[PDB]
This record gives structure tokens, C-alpha cells and sequence, in this order.
């Protein structure tokens, strides 16, 4: 019979050893080796309160990720030190209370973060998060199961960063091409229109419920620094940058086929770790390419709409936690009292 604490987790993870991708590496001198067994146990008849923005397991996380890049993606100028290439493809992270210690996790199908739950059940493990970083679009995460669900610690509170949940993902694919010769930074990815923007609608039709029936308006982001006026992401260890003018799009239909966004591999970096400014070694050659899901947004919600038909929204980013919290929103740990 329980009481909201925390403790320090562990991770596991199938990291593969002798593997240079530098997510196996981490996760195979950092998470457990043991190989385990966590299990599950239905909580009949009982309800808990969750939230989402107040989760110990977000900052546990985000002292990973934080300690994995540090390790594996150095700069080469922060400081002047080595900064090789440099194998990268996240992986699925689990993790994991020790002994005396369970997670709560919450099974709710429409679940948005914050409040009571009743399907609730205890567990020894999470699900497999990847830790993808980016800005806008949270990427290759998991799907609403049913509804596309709107998060917020408090919605009625504009400074508060919004997750949009989409309940079913959008394919972007970003390529940098080969070929000394032209602009080697020059990249772009590719989006179905037809198939974004019907989701973008349906984005649309769900705010619409939360606030009173009311013209919903996207702007690209004004304040911010090149990291989250873009949407931003690292690609087999490069750094892109993509202009995502073409997705909020308020117009969109003649405009739904295949868009193709701008994209730019930079070299000198503001660090999403808080540590400033890096620089990087130029990019590799050849075809640099990365299939991902679109699988949520980020949004900030305008000030001084109170005496408008409209509320406007733009993508965000930025706070990495915010990430992490979108696979871990489910979940809290409790000590076993
Ligand atoms: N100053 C404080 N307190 N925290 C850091 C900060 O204030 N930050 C906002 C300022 C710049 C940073 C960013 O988010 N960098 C970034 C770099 C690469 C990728 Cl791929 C990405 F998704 C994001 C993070
Ligand atoms: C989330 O659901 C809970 C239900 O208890 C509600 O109190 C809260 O306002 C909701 N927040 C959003 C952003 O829907
Ligand atoms: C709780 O979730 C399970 C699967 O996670 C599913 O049977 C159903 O949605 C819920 N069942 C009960 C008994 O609450
Ligand atoms: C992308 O989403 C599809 C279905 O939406 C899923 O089957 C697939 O495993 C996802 N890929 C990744 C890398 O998450
Ligand atoms: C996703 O959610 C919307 C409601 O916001 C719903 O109309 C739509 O059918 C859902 N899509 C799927 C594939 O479940
Ligand atoms: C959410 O929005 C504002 C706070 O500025 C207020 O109207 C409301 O009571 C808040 N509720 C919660 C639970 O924070
Ligand atoms: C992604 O785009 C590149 C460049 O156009 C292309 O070569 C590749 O086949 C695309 N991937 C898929 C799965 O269509
Ligand atoms: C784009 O998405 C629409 C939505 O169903 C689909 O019918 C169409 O085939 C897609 N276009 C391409 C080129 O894949
Ligand atoms: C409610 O929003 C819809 C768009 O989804 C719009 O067509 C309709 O006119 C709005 N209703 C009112 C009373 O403004
Ligand atoms: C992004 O691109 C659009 C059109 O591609 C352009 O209108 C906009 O100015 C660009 N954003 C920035 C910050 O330059
Ligand atoms: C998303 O997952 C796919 C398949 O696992 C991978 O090809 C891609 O590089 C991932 N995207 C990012 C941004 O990590």
C-alpha cells in the first residue's frame, strides 16, 4: 500500500555489445545486463491521480539522454577536443523501480496526462521509449490508442506547452544527398500533403473542442532561436534544420501532394542541454537519409485571445522534458510503503 516518492530508477534495454552505435554502447555499460523479466499486476477496483508535468521519471530520464550525448556526441569546439563521426539510431529505453519500489502505470485509453485514472496497474518496467530529440514534432514515438488527445497542465494557461497525441502517424522523410561539389548542408524532407493536412485538421477539429468552438489559427514561431523557429532533429549524427512554413499552412484543397520542406545540416549548435553554443565537424558524405514518424506537435497557445473569435497556436520546442513526457505520461513511481 503505497505513497508517492522517488526513487532512482534503472534502465534496461536490448543494447547490443560490440555494437558502435552509440545508443548500444551507452545503454550496454549503463542499463542492466540480467536480461529481466518485469511483470504486470491489475490494480482491480482502484483509481489514481496522475500528472504528467510533475513526473519525477521525466527528470530521471532527462539525466540520461543529458549523460548519452555527452559521452557519445561531443563537439569539437564547446574547449577544443576530438569529435568524431559517429554511428546513431536511438533505441527503445525501459525503465525500471528497484526492489521495494513500483511504477503506476495507467491504462486509460484516452488518457491526457493529468487526473484520474482507473485502469490502473502496477509494473516493474516502462514501455521502450526511444529517446529522439527534436523540436515541433515529437518523432518515431508511440500513437494515441484512440482519440487524438490534447496535453497541457493546465490548458486554460497560455504559458503552458501543449502535446498534441496524434492517434495515428505521418511519414517524413529527410535526405541530405550525396556529392565535394555544390552545397554539401543542403537537405530536405518530404511529407505527404494529402495525408498531413487531413491530420492537421483533425488536430484542428479537436481544439476546437476545447475552446469553445473558435477559429483555430497556426503561426510559424516568432521568438526562439534558430532550434525552435525550425524544426529541428539529428539524423545518423548530423544536425538538420527544416523550415516547417509549408505544414501550418492556415490555407490547407490545390495544396496536397508531396510537400517538401527546406531543410539545412548546421555545424554550430545551441545545445538543447542548456550548455550554449558547439560546434561540429562538417558532414559526412554520401546519402544521409531518415524515415521517421510524425507521431505529436508542439504547441504554445498565443496571449490575449479572451475578446477574439480566434485562438492561435504555434509549433514549439525547446524543453526537452517535454519529450520524455510524451512516452512517460503514463507512468509514476510510488514507494511500497
Ligand atoms: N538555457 C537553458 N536554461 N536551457 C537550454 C535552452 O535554453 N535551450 C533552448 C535554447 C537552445 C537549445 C535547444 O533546444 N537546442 C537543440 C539543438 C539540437 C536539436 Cl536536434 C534540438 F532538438 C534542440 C535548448
Ligand atoms: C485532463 O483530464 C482531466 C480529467 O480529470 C481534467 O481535469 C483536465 O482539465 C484535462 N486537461 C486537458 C488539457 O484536457
Ligand atoms: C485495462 O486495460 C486492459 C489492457 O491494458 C484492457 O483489458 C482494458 O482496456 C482494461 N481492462 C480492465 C479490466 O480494466
Ligand atoms: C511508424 O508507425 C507505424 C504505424 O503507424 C508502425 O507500425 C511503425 O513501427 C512505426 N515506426 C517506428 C520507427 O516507430
Ligand atoms: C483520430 O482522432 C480523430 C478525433 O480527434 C478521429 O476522428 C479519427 O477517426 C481518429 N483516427 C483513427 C485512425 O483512429
Ligand atoms: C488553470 O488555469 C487558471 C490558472 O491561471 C485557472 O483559471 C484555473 O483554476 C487553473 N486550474 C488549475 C487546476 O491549475
Ligand atoms: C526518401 O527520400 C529519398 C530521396 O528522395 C529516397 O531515395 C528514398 O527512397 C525515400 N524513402 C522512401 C521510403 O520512400
Ligand atoms: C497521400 O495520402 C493520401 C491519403 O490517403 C493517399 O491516398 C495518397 O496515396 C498519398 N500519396 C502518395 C503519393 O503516397
Ligand atoms: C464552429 O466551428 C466550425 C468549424 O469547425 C465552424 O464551421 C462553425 O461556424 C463554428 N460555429 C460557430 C457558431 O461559430
Ligand atoms: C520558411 O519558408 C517559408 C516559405 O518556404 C518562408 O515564407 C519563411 O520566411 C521561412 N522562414 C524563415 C524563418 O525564414
Ligand atoms: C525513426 O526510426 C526510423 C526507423 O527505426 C529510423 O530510420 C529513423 O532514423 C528514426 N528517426 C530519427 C529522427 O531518429
Amino acid at each position: 500500500v503505497w505513497k508517492d516518492a522517488d526513487t532512482t530508477l534503472f534502465c534496461a534495454s536490448d543494447a547490443k555489445a560490440y555494437e558502435t552505435e552509440v545508443h548500444n554502447v551507452w545503454a550496454t555499460h549503463a542499463c542492466v545486463p540480467t536480461d529481466p523479466n518485469p511483470q504486470e499486476i491489475h490494480l482491480e477496483n482502484v483509481t489514481e491521480n496522475f500528472n504528467m508535468w510533475k513526473n519525477n521519471m521525466v527528470e530521471q530520464m532527462h539525466e540520461d539522454i543529458i549523460s548519452l550525448w555527452d559521452q557519445s556526441l561531443q563537439p569539437c569546439v564547446k574547449i577544443k577536443q576530438a569529435c568524431p563521426k559517429i554511428s546513431f539510431d536511438p533505441i527503445p529505453i525501459h525503465y525500471c523501480t528497484p526492489a521495494g519500489y513500483v511504477i503506476l502505470k495507467c491504462n486509460d485509453k484516452n488518457f491526457n496526462g493529468t487526473g484520474p485514472c482507473k485502469n490502473v496497474s502496477s509494473v516493474q518496467c516502462t514501455h521502450g521509449i526511444k529517446p529522439v530529440v527534436s523540436t515541433q514534432l515529437l518523432l518515431n514515438g508511440s500513437l494515441a490508442e484512440e482519440e487524438i488527445i490534447i496535453r497541457s497542465e493546465n490548458l486554460t494557461n497560455n504559458a503552458k506547452t501543449i502535446i498534441v497525441h496524434l492517434n495515428k502517424s505521418v511519414e517524413i522523410n529527410c535526405t541530405r544527398p550525396s556529392n565535394s561539389g555544390g552545397d554539401i548542408r543542403k537537405a530536405y524532407c518530404e511529407i505527404n500533403g494529402t495525408k498531413w493536412n487531413k491530420v492537421l485538421k483533425q488536430v484542428t477539429e479537436k481544439l476546437k473542442e476545447h475552446f469553445n468552438n473558435k477559429t483555430i489559427i497556426f503561426q510559424p514561431p516568432s521568438g526562439g532561436d534558430l532550434e525552435i523557429t525550425m524544426h529541428s532533429f539529428n539524423c545518423r549524427g548530423e544536425f538538420f534544420y527544416c523550415n516547417t512554413t509549408q505544414l501550418f499552412n492556415n490555407t490547407c484543397k490545390g495544396c496536397n501532394g508531396t510537400i517538401t520542406l527546406p531543410c539545412k545540416i548546421k555545424q554550430i549548435i545551441n545545445m538543447w542541454q542548456g550548455t550554449g553554443q558547439a560546434m561540429y565537424a562538417p558532414p559526412i558524405d554520401g546519402k544521409i537519409n531518415c524515415v521517421s514518424n510524425i507521431t505529436g506537435i508542439l504547441l504554445t497557445r498565443d496571449g490575449g485571445a479572451n475578446n477574439t473569435s480566434n485562438e492561435t497556436f504555434r509549433p514549439g520546442g525547446g524543453d526537452m522534458r517535454d519529450n520524455w513526457r510524451s512516452e512517460l505520461y503514463k507512468y509514476k513511481v510510488v514507494q511500497i510503503e
